[PDB]
């Protein structure tokens, strides 16, 4: 441990570089390691940016908010993260350099703390003083090297062990004469000289790659999973769409397709129903039918109540007098379906909340001649009456104990970025022109399964237009949604740019490029 | 030797980044083991585990206080078993040390294959077992798998409940590893109870009426209430709430119809703020709304009573007393059932108009026993389960008096709640040790009289009783104090004699 | 940069029956001092005490926690001063050590007669101060008189150019001679250095000034500079005070014996005396009102314009008969000692009151001209009983209120009683202060609380006083600032009373 | 220290002099021995008594004349029979009997009332006659 001081160019203040070990490192003997694998000597000499190792302190940020929270692991450094795929186990700490863009005419302090494994992080700078910690001042801070121990009770780690953390928060609030001033903080890492790997194994792991390579396909090349016959023509933003309740176009890094979503939305769009006894009260044209369940023959409450991939477009509460969904429908015979034409259809019975506006097995079709217990093709294709983008945007409700996709929202100050397609009318039943949005396309998150996301982190994506004269930035969450930072009805982004991986960020990260 | 059937393997602690020494006097003083108290008698079933303790810093008051400011630990304990038997106590106890990842057998014969010590129930000395820290790691963190002490009957009591308790101290090799701030999620080994008398605690089934009595009734073998239900781990578990008053009031929307046999019994549906899409996995009744019993197929002999009036312009018009009940008084899924459908005995109600409902009494042939048995709960929603006290114990109830109102005429009744939120509020701050019950002293007349109750994590109090009585009363101006942590099957030494 | 204004005298601890060593690592890490956080601003006056601390085990996070299991202690602390200073500020603090039995002065002049150090804002950062353990005895027991550290403004904070504030934190470690004396069970009277609060939302808490109506809002209003309420008053020291109760719902219902005669010039406005179950001897030193009974204001001499509203009905064997709405008020409509006074005499606008008959009283509204403003000022204290003191937030701060909407009761009958819709504010709910009795507050210290909205995305900061109120730092002024009641409180830290919350509420949006 | 009620031996606790001062005067705050039930009697009144001796380090400081305000550890009662004692409610009539009555659950008398600390406490007097 030490500190050195440098005078600033103009002599109007100083910068400090400090090296500290808040907690002693306990160098493992590695006596139980079958082999000890040395790293290339240059890997100890290269400080790379840490995944999620970037935060901005505004004068708004409270001394209660955690700015950075990072596990002490091979994932801290680019080359140890790549190298670890080749190894069964690892041992040893990291040098963690906190680079602070401070200034002598500001005021305020950071605290950085080492937190042992199986201990929770407190939302308080007062409580962080109970840990091994350092305090930095914004007037003089420039570089702080934390010698972060690998805190363990085992000779070396395998995967899936619980790890010590670095935590950074504001100790004392940022002050400046200017309202626009920010302290930018960046964390870099290299393995300590005592860092080792333990056993060569083939480089196939569940653990996420340190860099994600994205195909460079434009959004217009990707399927809209809520309207598969129509191409994506814009990325779209609308500040009133504060939540998503869709069951189609729902994917996650962890679980794959969730809700009633599928990776072949074009081959799943078609369904079949068996036509029931009876019709909706007051509307004898509105014959009931039950969607056929190949996946759910015995109608188990834990498996989906609707066929995999079948339409989740909305029509509002108790609104069949006003608007409907539209489909091609035709009766089943040898080899296919007969007399296929456009009919109005909807979910439920236009009255009861358990059925109406609910994603479940019972539908009505507005055709007066449904034969009882006969099968009918159902290909959803449009909407009719007073229907519009906002009615189609709100899906029918999920219900019961099946594994539906949850309702999701962007963090405060952010907005969802949608994959949007134009769905055309068709005329003599008559449809209306409407725009369909999806939260995500399966063709983007396909690539993300092939690389993985680091646990607890989000992809910051550049979206590149005209080769780079415009670049948008979005956060793609592992929970499936993609999101933008906005200031100030609908807003349109061209669909012929391409996604490029920028970096890993925390869910709490504020995107610097603003839409 | 016999005290150390398995040695303590001293750790080098070479992987510990710091090693923290304890105060030397912590090793020299035995404390009671937090939750190391249990009872045994001739009613104890063969092969039953009497006590099962993980070997950890939680075994001693000083090490459990100290461990709150430490990340990890290493080293065993010396334990002493104190047995409160006498000269007639013919039988044997076995205490065994079980390694991590070993299944505990339900057989004393098999417990002799573990490192063990055997004790006679007549022995007036304490037995001094070493409980070593079994590990393959340099020191522990929180959430590691631990070795156990298992206590079991070796020789049954053939020839009075025998209380047994443990004391402990850490072994001289015990160490504490890394300093951290003193905040942890696990239970305090001592619970400090606010000295608040039961009369100062809300009745959650009758918020407007003070608690006047603690109450015992040998015929109330079960509680089925959806109000007054508070578990230490899950919070308020039924249709229950921590502010009963604020939740007592409801609104309903009037329906066109009337009950099949009577044109005055107009239907309404209760408004559900917390369940707007009427999901059958969520509650079918407003949070905290009245669960008073009105009996099976009883609508012509008794009703519930509410203040009710039409919703209007920032208030309510014409609020006065009316009869009401759940369901239709004929169908087994609506009559006497805790669900959204009610009827009000006012013929006036406009279809789709909204009405106040403030439950305020009962009328006709209603008694304490009818109000005691809440309506049945059915569906896929998270209703509180029906609870019974363990055999030879009775529930202790918070009882309030609900006064009559007269011109609809309501009768005077008593309302019992199983628990008040105001006692269990301090228990959520303090926590409960896993698989333990709180023994509470309830202190009366300056300590001249002291009752004893078990407060379960499942959210109720019991007393141990002799005799039988259909309304024993206890003054509500005493105070609870924490005695100790006990096993769920612990038999209380203070008996409430119900026969007076 | 190490200052000992008075020498530390090392005790031999000869007399101690045991000497208990601390963990060697507790002497090596400086923690924040539990309450040792304070702010200085250009508004902060010369000679103001910013920080007062007893020199005791409570000065450090680990020794405060450890002291819960010890009967006694000896030895001082090494304090370090962390000053979030800036390039433009001038001014001086004075840090003084006061011996155990001596009173703290109220001026810089007298404070300079103690052992002290003067601390300029240009050079005070990372200065170290020995806080010595002054005693004439081998070690302390609990409840002994202790030496103090006092920090005061010596020269006021001034700035060249921009008007900054300075937040100062102390950190501490025990000196090497620090020891504990005797193991006792971990239940001892010193406050825990951390308070842990169960995450109950404000809407899940009772409003003690309107029990039947849920809390819907936390509320702020720049004109509500004073609280004189008797209901909703709780302190960590005393529990419920001034006619408040821990079950406000159960206490809401009174009875009154009807009294002979009626208000002068208003023969419909019959007197009654509230019945006093807890004061049947009618002692002047016990409360003149039933415990937990309504303290709503209804103006001064205001009966022609506005009244309180309740359900009433006469007592019988069968409970209460013919229960319905009436107007009522405290005292007379004229006499200053009775009118707008929290006392036993009421009047009810009911001609039918029989002499010596007992009537139910359930307050549930206000009528006529009554508004939020008039309900907010409680009827006056009067006499020698233990009434709750009138309180204000400190200069530059506002109370945070627990607010509930009280709906209007309407009747369609001619001359039938009619309420107006109103919001009711309480200063505190008993459900928040519940966990503070078990933890304790440190002596002369305030709880800084985070209040957490939107999963952590918005964090209000409030100061919870041990005298039973929350305050916020605010800018602008407004008569209706709303904070959602669906967040939860998280303990942030202990602070001195004069600490200024950094997190300012923009009260005009 | 913990003891079983069956133990026929005596239990030999050291009660140390806890102090932060060199020696005590009268009226100092002192440490205590507290005796309490550890395990309740579940299965006859059990009499318990203490004996003691000072520890070898015990010392007495400064000589003063042998007069003190605190109670003698032995009370010597004059061997006077009750018939020689005045009845304070009937001074002229000798006491003839000591008397017990199970129905006299209370005394409310203002005569014949003498507390050891407050003296004659009611309307009572030491010369009834």
């Amino acid at each position: 441990e030490n500190s050195k001081t440098e005078q600033v160019t103009g002599a109007t203040g100083i910068t400090q570089s400090t090296v500290t070990a808040p907690l002693p490192e306990a160098v493992s003997s590695l006596s139980l390691a079958p082999t000890v694998n040395a790293l290339d000597p240059w890997v100890y000499l290269n400080q790379t940016e840490v995944p999620g190792g970037t935060f901005t302190v505004s004068s708004a940020t409270q001394p209660g908010s955690v700015l950075l929270e990072l596990e002490i692991s091979p994932e801290l450094n680019l080359y140890t993260s790549h190298l670890f795929r080749m190894y069964a186990g690892w041992s040893g700490g990291f040098s963690l350099k906190l680079l602070v863009a401070g200034n002598a005419f500001s005021a305020g302090k950071l605290i950085a703390a080492i937190i042992p494994p199986n201990i929770e992080v407190p939302n308080s700078a007062y409580l962080l003083t109970g840990f091994p910690h350092e305090i930095l001042d914004f007037r003089t801070a420039d570089s702080m090297e934390i010698i972060a121990p690998d805190i363990k009770n085992i000779d070396y780690h395998f995967r899936g062990d619980k790890l010590g953390k670095l935590v950074v928060m504001v100790y004392s609030p940022l002050r400046s004469t200017s309202a626009d001033f920010e302290i930018e903080i960046k964390l870099t890492s290299a393995p300590l000289p005592d860092f080792k790997f333990t056993m060569l194994v083939p480089p196939i792991q569940n653990n996420a790659l340190p860099i994600w390579s994205i195909p460079q396909a434009p959004p217009y090349s990707m399927v809209n999973p809520r309207s598969p016959l129509t191409p994506v023509v814009e990325l779209y933003i609308n500040s009133s769409y504060a939540t998503c309740n869709h069951q189609l176009g729902r994917y996650t890094i962890y679980q794959g397709a969730i809700g009633n979503s599928t990776f072949n939305p074009s081959g799943a769009w078609t369904a079949t129903c068996t036509a029931e006894a009876g019709s909706v009260t007051g509307n004898p044209n509105w014959r009931y039918a039950l969607l056929d369940l190949p996946d759910n023959p015995t109608f188990d409450p834990t498996l989906p109540p609707v066929p995999r991939g079948f339409c989740d477009w909305g029509s509002g509460v108790k609104s069949g007098n006003k608007q409907h969904l539209v489909c091609f429908t035709g009766k089943k015979f040898a080899g296919g379906f007969q007399d296929v034409d456009a009919h109005m259809w909807d979910y439920g019975d236009n009255e009861t909340v358990g059925l109406d506006n609910t994603y479940q097995r019972t539908i009505y079709i507005s055709d007066p001649s449904l034969e009882k217990d006969a099968q009918y093709l159902v290909i959803p294709m449009g909407v009719s009456g007073a229907a519009n983008d906002d009615t189609v945007q709100v899906a029918p409700n999920c219900y019961g104990s099946w594994d539906y996709a949850p309702t999701v929202a962007p963090p405060l100050g952010e907005q969802f970025v949608w994959f949007r397609s134009q769905l055309p009318a068709s005329k003599t039943v008559n449809s209306v022109p409407v725009n369909v949005n999806a939260l995500m396309s399966p063709d983007l998150i396909r690539s993300a399964y092939a690389s993985g996301f680091p646990l607890g982190k989000v992809a910051l994506l550049d979206y590149v237009l005209f080769g780079g004269s415009v670049v948008r930035q979005f956060k793609l969450y592992p929970e499936g949604y993609m999101t933008a930072n906005t200031t100030g009805t609908g807003f349109i982004i061209p669909a012929d740019g391409y996604f490029r991986f920028n970096s890993w960020v925390s869910p709490s990260f504020m995107i610097s490029s603003v839409v």
